Parts: C-alpha cells; structure tokens; sequence
C-alpha cells in the first residue's frame, strides 16, 4: 500500500505527451499503392462508411474494454446501423454486398479494432450465411432480417475440446426422437455463445452417422455456455465453452442443407476469404499507427522516423501490406469468378496471416515501450492477431490443405 | 444477458481433458545439452531450489494474478525465502552468489514466471546494486539488509516520458538547497514504483549539469506513483508513473557514487548480463510446456507430437534454447573473469532476445487455440516476452552499441 | 590421376533417373492464381511466345554456357526474333509494347533463364530506353531500329569502382574539346561492354560539373574493357571494366537530353520497374521445377511432395510467387496511369527481390544434392538471383528510399 | 568479338582500390566472445597452427582453382604437413587429437576454404575413422599411416542415386564369390572419388541382406568413377558418379566391423560432429571479411560500416557466430565426456548450418556488388556453405532424427 496507490492512472496528454494514443485513430497512410482504383464506386463508399463508423463510435472505446475483457453492448445497434451483418447474403432484409465488398468492410472494421471484427464475421459470414445456404426457405425469412439487425446475435458451433482441427470426426451426438432431436455433447471456444440468441450447433445424426446442422435457441433448457478467460488477443470476443445435456430442438429448427460435413465446405469457402481479410485490415492499422508515432515521437534530437534502422522496419511493414490486400483482393475477385478452390483459399488465409504476424511483430517493436501499450493499438492488435492466425483453421492446417490440392497426394493423417 | 452469461467459468478439468494446464508445472525437458555440466555443485543447489520454490508457490497462482494485473504480495516473503535478492552483493545481509548463480537464479524464475522475474530483478540487480556500488558504506549497511530479505522493495528510476533510450539526456532536475535537494520531474515505466518503500531516482544536478543518484523514500511528500494500466506484457508487475514536486531529499540520501552517467555503466554491466538471462529462462518454461502438450493432446488419432511440422517447429525451440543458454552462460563467465565490455553484453542480451522472441512465437502457434491462454503459459509466457525485447535497451539500440564498439564508429545519433 | 578420372561426366539418363533436368524445361505450374485474367489478350501473346521462344532455344545450352561463364552468341538473333528488345520504346523499328507487356516479356526469360534476362533489360531498358528519352532524334533514327533487332548491341554505364550506391557524385570527367569531348575515367560492373557496339557512357561535364550521357562506339582509341570473372550468379552476362583514357566522343554523340543526374531518374523510373520483374519470372521458374522434382523424386516409398515438410516448403513459395507477381502487376499499372513515384517503384523492386531470395533459399534446399546443380535451374537460379538482389539499387539503399519518401526524413548519408 | 574481348581480366589492384581481397586473408576480428578460453593450450596451439598454413599456401591460390572447378593437387603435401588428417584417430600414425581439437582444425580451414575442409573431413573423418573402427587389425597397420600422411587418398560411399537420405535401403550389391566378393551397383556424390586411392565403398552383403563395408583399390578392374560437373559450392572438391561391375574385393578387404548399418552409426557420430564444425569455421571467415570490407570501402563520405543498417546487418552476423561456436564446442565437451546421443549430433549440425546459412546470406548483400566475387570470400563461402546445408544428413532429416529421439515417435516415412 500507498498514499499514491489507490490513484488513477495518469492521463495520456501528461504521462506520454509526444505522442497521440490511438483513441484518436491514425490517418489512412497505409493505402500506398491506392487501393481504390481496384474497387468499385459503392465498394469505396461501404468501405469510407465502416472506417468513419469505427474511428467514431468504437476507436475511443475499444482501449478500455479490451483490457476488461469486456463486450461494449451499447455499440451494437451503431454497427448494425453501418449495414454490414449479412454482407453477402441476398434477400432477407440483408445488404446483399459482393464478396469484395463484403470482404473490405470486414478490413476496415479489424484496422480499427480486430475484436468487433470478429464478433461480426462469426455472426454474419458464419452464423447467418449457415442459415441463408443450408437453411429451409422458412428458416430464412423468420431469423435473417432480425440478424442482419443486429437485434438477434448468432454464434458458429463446431469446433470441441477433444475435436479441433479434425473437425469432421467431432463428437457431439443428434440423437432422433419424436418431433425433433436430443443434442448431447461439449463445445469449446464458440464466440458471442454467451449471450447468442441462435446458436448453430453441429452434432453427429446417430441414425446416419453423419454431421448435420441445428439451430438451439437461447436459454434453452440443458444448454449452459460459460465464458472462457484469460485470452491474450480478441479479448472482447465472448468465446464460450458449451454445455448440452439432452437439449431439445424440434424438427423445423434442424438445418435441411447440412446432411454430411461436405455441404458445410461451401459456407467455409466465403467464411475462409473473409477471415483471411482480417490480418489485411489489421496490419493497415499497424502500419497508420506506426507512421504517426514515428514521426511524432522525437529520440535524440529527431523523429524515429528518421533513422535507418526504423525506416526499414516501416517499408517492410509498407510492402507487406500492399502484398497482402492484393492477395486478399485477387482472392475474392476468384470467388467472384466462380473459379475459386479450397486451397486457393486456403493459401489466402495462411500467407496473409503469415504476413500479418511478421509486420505486427515489426510494430509492436517500433514503438518500444508504449508498443505493449492498448492505449496505442499496435500492443492489441498484436495480440489480437494471434488466435487469428490459429483459427479458421491454423496456419498448418491451411498449407496442408493447399498442400493436397497442389501435389495431389494428402499428408494430414499420422503414420501407425 | 442470459440465464447462463453469469455462472462462473468451466473448471480446465471439464472444459479441456486433453491436455494438463501451466497450474502443475511441466517437467525439465527443454534442458537437452545436460546444462548441469556448465555450473557448479553450488550452483546446481540454487538451481533446483528456485525452480521448485516457484513450481509449488507461485504456479497455481500466477494464472488468476496475471489476468486480473494485481501483484501477488503475498508471495513476496516466499522470494525472499530463496534467498535471491541481493544476489551478487557480498555482505550486508545479502546471499553472496556468483554472477553464474545469480544469473542462473534468474532463469528458473523467469522459465515459471516473467513477471515475479521482473518484480526481483529491478528490485534486486537495479536497485539493491545501485546502493551497493555507488551508495555510501552508512547507506549499505543501513538498507541492504531489509531488502534483501524483501521486508522492503526498492525501485529504479531513470527513464522518462520525454527521455527513454536517450536515457543521458533526462530532464528531472536536482536544485540543490540548505541540507540537501529539492528533486523536480517526471518519470515512466518505473517497476514497484507504486509500492516500493525505497525509490532509486535519478536526477540532473543543477549546479554540476551532471547525473546524480538519489534514495528518494515512500510517501515523501511532493511525490505521487500511479500504476500504468493496460499492459499485455509483464502484467503483474506494477510499473507507474512518477511525479515529482519539491521533494526532499536529505544530504544524508544522496548516492555519493553517482557523480556523472558514466558511474551507472558499472550497475548497468550486471544489470544487462540479468536481463539477458529472462529470455533463456522464459524460453525453457515455454519449451518444457509445449513438449508436454504437444505429447498429452490428440488430433488426427495421434498425438501432435508425431507430425511433421510439429516437430520441425519444436526442434526449432530445442535448437534455439540450448544456443540461449549457452549464450547467457559465456557472457558470465566473461564477467566472472573480468574481461567483459559493454559490447558482449549488448550483443548478448539482443540476441538472445530476438531468438526468445522466434522460439515464444513457435510455442504460441504450437498449443493452437489454447496458444493464446494464460492457464497454458505459452501465451502469458509470449507476452510477458515482448517488454523484456524492449526495456532494459531496445533492440535496436543494443545492436548499435555492439555496432559502436566492433566497428570503431558510433552510429546512433541522427544527422541533421 | 587415374583411368577414369578423363572419362567425360555421366550422361544425366544414366547418373539420375529419377527426376528430369531443366534441359526438358518444366510446365507452368506456378501459375496459381491464373494471372492470365490480370493480362490482356495481346500481352498473353507475347507472354506465350517468348516462354516457347526460351524453353525450346535456350533451356538447352543454358546448362553448358553458365558453367564456362560464356555469353551463347549464337542464341542472339533468337532473341531478336522473339521482338521483345526495344520493348517500350515507340516507332524507330521497335515493337511498341506496353510497360505491362515488356514487364511479363523479361519475366518469362528470367523464368528460364536470368543471366539472358539481364543481357536483354541492359540492353533494351538501360541502354536503348536512354537513347529513346534523352538522345536526340537524329541519334534514335539513326542507332535504335539496328539495336531493336539485334544486329548492334548497347550497354550503361553509370557505375564506378569508387561511385556505386553514390552514383551521383561520379568521377569520369568529360573535358571539352574542338568539335566534341575527351572522356577520361574507370567504369565498373557494365554488362555486355566487352562486345557491346554502344557503350553508353556517363561522364562529369567538366564545364558545368554536372553528369552528362555519352554514346561512346565499340573499339573506339582509348577504351578498354576488361571481362570481370568469378562471379557466382549471373554467368553467361558478360560484366567488364572499362577504361577510359582520351576517348573521343563527337558533339553528334552527346546525349542532349542528360543535362545533369534528375534527367536519368526518368529511364530508370522504367528500369527499376523492369528488373522487379527478374525475380518474379526467376521464382516461378524455381517453383515450376521443385514442383515436378518433389512429384518425380521418390524417397521412403513416396514422392517427396507426400511430406508433410516438404510441403509447407513448396506452399510458401507458391505463396510468396503468387504475391510476387500481383506485386508487380500493380506496380506496372501505376507507371501505366503515370501516377508511379520512385518510391513506389523503389519499394517494388526491393520487396520482390527480398521474397525471391526466400523463395529460391527454399527451393534450392528441397532439390537436396540435386539443389546445388546447375543442370536442375534452382542452383542456378538461386546464385543468378543475388547480384538480382543488389544490381540496380541495392534492398538497403531502395528500401531508403521508400523510407525518405514515405516519412520525408532523408536518411542517407552518415553523420560526421 | 572485340579488340579488347580477349585481353586479360583487370588487376585488382586498379579494378578495384577501396578493398582488400581474399587473396590477403582478413585478420580474426570474429571471436568477439574471446574463445581461447574454451581451447586448451595445445587445442590453441593446433588452432593457430593451421589458420597460419591456411592463410599461407591456400588464400592466394583458393581463388583462382575454384572458378576452374579443379582441385590444387600440389597443395596436398602441405596439409599432411599441418598434422590434421586422421585426427581423432589413435596411433597408427595418425596425430591422436581430442575431438574438440580435431574440430576446432575442421573450422579453422572451412574459415580460408571450404572445399578443402570437406576434402580432408571425407577422407579423415569418414574414410580413415571407418578403417580406424571398424577395420581389423591387419588394415590399420596397413593403410592408415599412408593415409595420415596424406601419400594416398580415402573416399567414402554410402549415397546412391535411388537412395540418399534413405542410405539405409541401399542397392549396391555385394555377391559371396570364392576368395572374396563381387560388388555390383552404382553411387553418386562421392568426393575424391575420381582420384582416391581407397574407395570404401558401403555394399549390400547378399547373404546376410545387410550392409557391408568394402575397401575398392583405385583402378581396380569394373570400377568407373567419373567427375560431377556445375557445382555452384565445394567446387574444388571432386565429387563423382561410381560404377561397379563385377568388381573384385578380396576377404582380407573387407570391414569386419561392418556387418549391419548400425555399426556405421558410430563413425556417423563423430562425422556428423566435425560437419557441423564446418559452419562454425566458414562464418568466422565470412565474418571476418566483412569487418574489413565495411571498414575499408567508403560511400557516401563514410565507411560503411558507419551506416545504422550495415551495422545491425554485422553485428547479427557476430552475434549469430558466438552462438555457432559454443554450440559445436557444448557439442564436443559431450562427445567427449561420453554422453552424447545421435538427436544432440543431428541437433547441433542442423541448427549451426540454419544459421550460417542466415549469416552467409547478410554477409553476402553487405558487399554489394563484390559480394557476388569469388575473389572476396564471401561468394564463394555462400555458395560452398549450400551442399553442406544438406550433405551428411539434410536439415529436414536432422531436425527428424532429434525429433525422433525427443518426443519418442518417429516420423520419418510416408503414410500410405
Ligand atoms: C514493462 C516495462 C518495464 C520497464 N521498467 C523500467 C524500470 O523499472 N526502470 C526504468 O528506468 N525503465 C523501465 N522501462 C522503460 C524502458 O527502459 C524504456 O522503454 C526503454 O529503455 C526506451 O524505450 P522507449 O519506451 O523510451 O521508446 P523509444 O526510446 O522512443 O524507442 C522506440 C523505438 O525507436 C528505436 N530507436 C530509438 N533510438 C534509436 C536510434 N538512435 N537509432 C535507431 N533506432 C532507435 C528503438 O529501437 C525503439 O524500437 C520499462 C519498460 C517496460 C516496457
Ligand atoms: C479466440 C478464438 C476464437 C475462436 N472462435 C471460434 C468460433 O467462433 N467457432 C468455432 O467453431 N471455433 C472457434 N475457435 C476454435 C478454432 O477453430 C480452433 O482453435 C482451431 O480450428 C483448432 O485448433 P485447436 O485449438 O483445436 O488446437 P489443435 O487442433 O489441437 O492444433 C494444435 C496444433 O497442432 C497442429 N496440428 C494439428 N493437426 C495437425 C496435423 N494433422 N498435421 C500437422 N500439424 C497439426 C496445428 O498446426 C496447431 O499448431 C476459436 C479459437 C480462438 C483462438
Ligand atoms: C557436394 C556434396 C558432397 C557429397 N559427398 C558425399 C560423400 O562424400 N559421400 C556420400 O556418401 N554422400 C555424399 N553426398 C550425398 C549426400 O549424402 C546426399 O545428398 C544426402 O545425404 C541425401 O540427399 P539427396 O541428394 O539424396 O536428396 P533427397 O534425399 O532426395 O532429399 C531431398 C529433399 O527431400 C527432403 N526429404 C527427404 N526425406 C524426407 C522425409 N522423410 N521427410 C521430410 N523430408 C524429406 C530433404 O529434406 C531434402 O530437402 C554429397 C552431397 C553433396 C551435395
Ligand atoms: C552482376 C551484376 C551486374 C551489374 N551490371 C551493371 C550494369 O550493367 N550497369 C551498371 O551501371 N551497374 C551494374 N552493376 C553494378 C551495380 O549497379 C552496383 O553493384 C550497385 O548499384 C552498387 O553496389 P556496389 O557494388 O557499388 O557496393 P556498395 O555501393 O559499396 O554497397 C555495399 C553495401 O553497402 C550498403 N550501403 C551503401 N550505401 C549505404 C547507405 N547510404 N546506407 C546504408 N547502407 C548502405 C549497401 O546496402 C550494400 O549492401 C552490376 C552489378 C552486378 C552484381
């Protein structure tokens, strides 16, 4: 104890004066190789429309909720106002953005803050696209619109403790019984499952023996989702671990469109483009924020961003990004196309993240001391990128997969 | 809300069988060049001792600590148990160690826990040192004893907000007056600080133009430490702010050795040789995690541990330690035989930063999802890493000064 | 000696059958993301044509010719047929191609072969583009049409022995004289000088202390340059030293348009746009090859590319080579809408380059034994990339000057 | 053709003044950790030794017999005269050195020249060891004083075209006849091969279905060894093409140490250690070079050594060379005390060549232009360094063996 202990911490203006904290977010001076000659007129227009709404409504917030591990309730109905949540759906009081669109909001959102990011992707390219390709005609027009709202949130479930990367061998069983199912097993790391209204939940159809998809509504009796703690990166993402204990859903919530695992590879192959999109936003963060504190931090007598050494640090982080968008945007002009395979996406993902963790790293050094601050994004963003490059499949999941399709011969299995 | 939003988390017996958490610690396995060899048998003795101090004291606890950024205080005469602090200081209540030992003590602190590392070092080779090399034979013998045994905590104190690596030039002035000094400034980052009943702060001696060393104590009025929030590193130690109007200090208080910075570049010498160690030891915890892990977890019907990539990456940490190790082990036994410079140690602290920094980033990737949970130490351990890159000399600055001595040219101011 | 040791190499049938040779060139498998949509139709053509052009007349003999370190002449009116040398330059018996298409012209000879790359771009970006920009309209009508076909070859001049990376302060003086100038200096590195017809030589005007452009003929009295040997990269591209002692150059020959250094920096805009283009042919040629010698090579029972390492390898360079390209791409259709500065330009050749080398550090250690010959293309390729890395702006100075532009800080010189 | 085309290369002298050459060998500024005191005194005394009879009769002529890709015969006597070659070996005639001294020789030669230091490592380490170990009686007093002496030369061949890193599913056939054995088959890579005058060469003993070593005379009837051209590393070294039809061996000549391959596994583990010495040796010397060519080339108005970026390139380079070094030295200090096992060897020479890979490729872009100049060292140790990357067992194969020994399961083979 102390006289000066109990003491709030010191304003920013007075503890760190030379430099700004990210609470006034950065200007865009990442964008080098001017991006928006490979966008379209309404594309430029969502992506101008997300970054304001951020810099707005969440920028200033974001450093103390993070840091709490806490979600910001109160800016849900702003983002749900932005009208990103559906994306590319169509229909269904959904925007009905092209996958490029889709894409480059969800970038100017994680630049921003890669917790709300996340919180969105797993709702819409996860949640609400489950229902709007393997749903049944009824199940769409009766969740979508108020998902899209943001008024409903829904949660993504596949992933368990003893089944991760091997997903499709997952344990969690359907079992058949009058008028609907019994859903019994354990979820591990599902995100808003604490608070989600709709929880798509996938379990093992014991009469098939195969994986099928269903909706389980909130508070459901035998459901149990309790917080998981101690996250180092998306700490504002409310990552859950599921309890199901004979939780009944009637035959009208059980998805028609999933009857194997195979039919759930045509929503990861938007939700997979659309995660690779995160570090690509991220990093541009990174970079706005460290330009400005290496121009207005001044060390022995100059700005750091007069020194060599941290020169190159920048340009690498400079040209890091400029790969990285391209990659993201030739990605989504394939989907586009039609013409796009797992392991074109698969390699997206995994090179982007790769990408993305070498210039965070790079930032978070060039800031020294206030690089381990969330004061000043690049410390959050740092961490925030972590589990992004783990989930949605890790880095050698994705590079296996790319791997397969490219050689032709699968090397996932172990030897025995 | 929901009817399960508030119900405490799941117990890591549930919610992830697989694989057993950083509360029972792993076992040595990271030591895999049988270090024993290089050290000698009382050496060995210290070794062991801290190691199993830590694994039974401050293990199960450092999880919950660490999330919540408090100080676990209750631990404090535990450390002082061991008989750690003072380490290199001969006499005056102090343990007596060899640099090997007292390096090596470090380590196994550092391998449990980075934060409780910090918390001693800065206390211990900052701040006991400091008195012990350039205090007065009435001042060591008049504090050293109390903290040595941790009754009392002492804090350094020379950075500032507006001078960090261009530490020489700070602006806190030391006016003399009648009896003895009137310290006026401000400083950041100080470690303690917000509890520490001794206060190391450096001033600029107003009639000599020069920097001076002063024992500034608790309470003293004009002086007010607030804790620095939001850290992603190193959370548990409580690093401040400190202001300073008109506070006394008597004649009596005043380090007589500390005359120009040039005298701190005595206290810096094992000081840096410290730090360099916190690595080598956070990286073996790190390895003998990820071992056990990727050995106790499943995916695929076999364990992580016989695939490929797998193990590629953890040969890659094994590779990278026993190099660590060695490392740290050479640069004491250079200041052991007197022959140390300044340059050998800024190449051995840097180094062996950059490859901590390569192998926690292995290890962070290798646990997957649980990679970025603070109950499996790799993430705490991944963070906690990333300060200790930067204080303690960037870097970059590091790489400088062994640039500088090597070279024969100094290179670290800009042009202008 | 023995009774073998001057029987003649083994037959590559014979010695290792297992895997094909670069002689039987391999298929366009690097082509991942089906750059043909980013090429218009015209550019497709010449893309098609000069990789046919190269796989069927050089992929031979290149083998034999890079060993010896000897140019293949005989290949030269080939090369000339293709219609690729003039390349940018419109009218004067060039073929007029656009900056995208000339950009995918050097790609798919440096694919093949980078040391026939380099004699061309010297040629054709350097030497010709200089005549084309800065020469007068007499000396384009009168030199270019015979050196876009290949009957007269030219070469540039600018480096010295003493000036490299500090181009601007050179010191070949140029004294006037009645009726023209007598150029007086030592020139270093310039590739085909020893056979070149055109030696466009840059020299000090001594009147007005600036640099001026000289058209400087082949065995003109005074001149003399010498084969530089023992490189490791780029064999076959004959580099010399020039000596320059009284050589005349009439009043007709100055290059009118270099007036001082400024006005170079408008054909080099072009020609650093265009060596970033050798690496992104040179890492799909690598690719190209690893990707059948992996799917060829069987060891344990399997095709290497069945490995789990083995594929991560070949993923990361596919990776790395799909954003390599975009890179480029991009950066041609900045120079394309005239809104490329040299920044950008600067830092294009520098980031490519940098994942080339990673790219090719990869390949060459997947071929294993066979990665350190020059019959399988990746040794080859791999030694031919590093003067690639440093030629035409070295990473540190190019990554400098992206930095100066970026920040506006210029960090160039030392400090003294 | 020219005038000047067939003139003779310019002298270094006047082609390029600001630098010195390898042809006067730089002075050891790379034991920056003073590592005399690892060595014991006559350790030093054999350490110094041949760095003196390297930089003496190797350094002038290295140069010029690695571009001609021929090995500099009249330099044979001169290492015999070091006292190096059988080294570990126990009389005999051999010099009976300790391990760490037999590799700190090793390194001290791959410091000057590489090429050498794999001539002698094949023929001392691999080829006479075997003798030494797995030879009778009969054989060592027969061929190894000869072969110490360096009057004859051994070479050793267990690698097939077919198999490689698969050494242990050879295909060389070794058929009982009367008197003797008739071995059949082929090899690839083996070095001195075309001019040695013992060939032990590793068979297939048909009888047993086990591997068998066999000591081939030079010349003998049926056998065929022809040179490998293109080599971009280890130029000097003559590798070769084995044939073997019907070629006779006689009982008294066969190995009877050999009866399985895993009684070659204790010649391998001296072998692997003295390899992974060659790194260690090889960086110093590329070190070395660069500390005097950034001292001595001025740009910009300043050595280069003075610039921010050149600096953290040397001192990552200096820092990576501490650690090469105790690494290997750890390594002996284990051979010697008995307790080393196969996973600490493969260990050590898989991450000692990984980072001089790392510390060849900053050495090789610090000199730019000459960088790529067999003349400057620097060159010619990066290219010489690749084969050595992969030859005695390839980094992958390595990182699988201390993989293998540390997680308990092996993953070596396929799936299928
Ligand atoms: C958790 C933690 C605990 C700490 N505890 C203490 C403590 O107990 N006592 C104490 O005195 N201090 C403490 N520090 C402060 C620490 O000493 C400083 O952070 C550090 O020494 C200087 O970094 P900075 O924050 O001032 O950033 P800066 O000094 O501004 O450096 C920022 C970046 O600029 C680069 N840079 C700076 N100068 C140059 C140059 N000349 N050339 C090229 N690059 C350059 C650096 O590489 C760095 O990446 C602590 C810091 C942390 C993070
Ligand atoms: C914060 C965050 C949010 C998440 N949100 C969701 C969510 O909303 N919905 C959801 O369903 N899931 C979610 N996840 C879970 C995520 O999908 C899984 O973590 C991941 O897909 C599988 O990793 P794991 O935790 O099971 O570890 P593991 O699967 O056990 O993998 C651990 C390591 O083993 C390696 N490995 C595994 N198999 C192989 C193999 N065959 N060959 C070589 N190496 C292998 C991997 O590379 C990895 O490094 C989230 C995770 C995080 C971190
Ligand atoms: C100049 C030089 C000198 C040599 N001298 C000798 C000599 O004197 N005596 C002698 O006996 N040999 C010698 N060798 C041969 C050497 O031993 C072999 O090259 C090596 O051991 C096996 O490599 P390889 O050429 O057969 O390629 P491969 O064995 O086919 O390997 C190619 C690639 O595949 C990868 N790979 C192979 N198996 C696996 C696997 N199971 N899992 C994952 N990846 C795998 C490797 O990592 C490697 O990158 C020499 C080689 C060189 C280059
Ligand atoms: C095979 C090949 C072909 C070539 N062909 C031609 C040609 O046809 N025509 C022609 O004109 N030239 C040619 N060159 C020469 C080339 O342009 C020069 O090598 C290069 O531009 C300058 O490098 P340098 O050799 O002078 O080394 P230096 O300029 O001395 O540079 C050496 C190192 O110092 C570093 N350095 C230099 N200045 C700074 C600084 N200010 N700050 C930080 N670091 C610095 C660099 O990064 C570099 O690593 C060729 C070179 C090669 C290798």
């Amino acid at each position: 104890k102390s006289s000066y202990f109990d003491l709030p911490p010191m304003e920013m203006s007075v503890a760190f004066p030379q430099a700004t904290p990210a609470s006034t977010f950065p200007p865009c001076t990442s964008d080098y190789y001017h991006f928006n000659d490979l966008l379209t007129p309404e594309e430029q227009a969502i992506r101008k429309k997300v970054r304001e709404c951020m810099e707005k409504e969440v920028a200033p917030i974001m450093t103390e909720y993070w840091e709490k591990a806490e979600f910001p309730f109160h800016i849900t109905p702003k983002l749900g106002a932005m009208g990103v949540a559906g994306g590319s759906i169509k229909g269904y009081g959904c925007p009905g953005l092209s996958i490029t669109a889709n894409a480059i909001a969800t970038a100017e959102i994680a630049r921003v803050d890669a917790s709300c990011s996340t919180f969105i992707l797993v709702h819409s390219s996860l949640g609400m696209l489950t229902i709007a390709l393997c749903g049944s005609e009824a199940q769409k027009e009766k969740y979508l619109p108020s998902l899209a709202q943001l008024n409903t949130v829904a949660c993504w479930a596949l992933t368990e403790p003893d089944n991760g990367s091997d997903a499709s061998g997952l344990g969690t069983t359907a079992t058949k019984v009058e008028g609907g199912w019994k859903i019994n097993g354990q979820k591990r790391w599902i995100g808003n499952s604490t608070f989600a209204d709709l929880l798509i939940i996938f379990a093992r159809n014991t009469t098939t023996n195969q994986i099928n998809g269903f909706i389980v509504k909130k508070d459901a009796p035998g459901l149990k989702a309790t917080k998981i703690p101690n996250k180092i990166g998306l700490r504002m993402v409310q990552n859950g671990d599921i309890l199901l204990q004979n939780v009944f859903v009637p035959d009208e919530d059980r998805l028609p469109g999933v009857n194997s695992f195979q039919d759930t590879s045509k929503v990861l192959a938007v939700s997979r483009v659309m995660v690779a999109w995160q570090p690509i936003g991220i990093s541009m963060g990174i970079y706005d924020m460290c330009h400005r504190y290496l121009k207005e931090r001044k060390q022995f007598g100059a700005p750091l961003a007069a020194f060599q050494l941290n020169q190159q640090k920048l340009v690498q982080m400079l040209g890091n990004v400029q790969a990285m968008f391209l990659m993201g945007w030739r990605l989504c002009k394939l989907y586009e196309t039609g013409q796009m395979t797992p392991g074109q996406a698969s390699l997206g993902k995994a090179w982007i993240s790769s990408k993305a963790r070498e210039t965070a790293s790079l930032g978070r050094e060039l800031l020294g001391g206030n690089g381990i601050l969330a004061d000043f994004l690049v410390a959050k963003a740092f961490c925030d990128l972590e589990p992004i490059y783990t989930y949605e499949g890790t880095y050698d999941i994705n590079t296996l997969v790319t791997g397969r399709e490219v050689t032709g011969i699968a090397s996932f299995k172990p030897a025995t």
